[PDB]
């Protein structure tokens, strides 16, 4: 009848992000390089960024200096954007980022910072460097 499935055969944009630090400290800042791949370009197409943090803390600033609040909603300056996340928690920093496109495509990237595979010293990489 309707199925809530809008018939549009378009190319879903891919955002290439650099592998972020898997462990973070309080005061540590992750440089999230993001490159949005979309052929052509856009037509007054603004992207809207908002992220939910089950953690509770963490300063996420845009490369342009714009401080991003999780409860707020900011427009992206383009396809080439970078995010500087300063982790301010001693927990597992869980940041679920939503990139909303004007055409109605939602791109969510859930980042888990400061994870642990256990076996802290059991992984014998005993040679530490300066």
């Amino acid at each position: 009848m309707n199925d809530d499935v809008d018939i549009q055969q378009s190319y879903p944009f891919s955002i290439e992000t650099m592998p972020v630090p898997k462990k973070l400290k309080v005061g540590e800042t992750a440089e999230i390089r993001c490159q949005l791949h979309r052929d052509g370009r856009f037509e007054e197409t603004k992207y809207f960024i908002r992220y939910f943090q089950p953690d509770g803390a963490g300063t996420l600033k845009m490369s342009d200096g714009t401080v991003l609040l999780p409860n707020d909603l900011y427009p992206l300056p383009g396809e080439t954007f970078r995010l500087y996340y300063t982790s301010a928690s001693t927990d597992q920093q869980t940041v679920d980022v939503y990139f909303q496109d004007s055409f109605g495509q939602l791109q969510q990237l859930t980042f888990s910072f400061n994870n642990d595979s256990s076996k802290e010293e059991e992984l014998e990489h005993h040679h530490h460097h300066h």
